[PDB]
């Protein structure tokens, strides 16, 4: 549903509990490399609780697999995204997403 691959190491020993505000700097494309939204182009980080369905399955797992500090590229399957209906304009249906996420830290 989620596969995580490093692009920068993190501490490799603070990783999210179930609950914690994740503070993450993003970056969402399609599978195509066309970036639909993105923290960075807004100057200003993201936050959401881990566990809170506000954020697609995947970029919250994938997230729980990353320690502080880490940036990784989160490819997302539609199934742990925006399955079959997508969000019609942004995300075609059965859409595979590519996350480029840099977790800053836990609050």
């Amino acid at each position: 549903g989620v596969q995580v691959e490093t692009i920068s190491p993190g501490d490799g020993r603070t990783f999210p509990k179930r609950g914690q505000t994740c503070v993450v700097h993003y970056t969402g494309m399609l599978e195509d490399g066309k970036k639909f939204d993105s923290s960075r182009d807004r100057n200003k980080p993201f936050k959401f609780m881990l566990g809170k369905q506000e954020v697609i399955r995947g970029w919250q797992e994938g997230v729980a697999q990353m320690s502080v500090g880490q940036r990784a590229k989160l490819t997302i399957s539609p199934d742990y995204a925006y399955g079959a209906t997508g969000h019609p304009g942004i995300i075609p249906p059965h859409a595979t997403l590519v996350f480029d996420v840099e977790l800053l830290k836990l609050e």
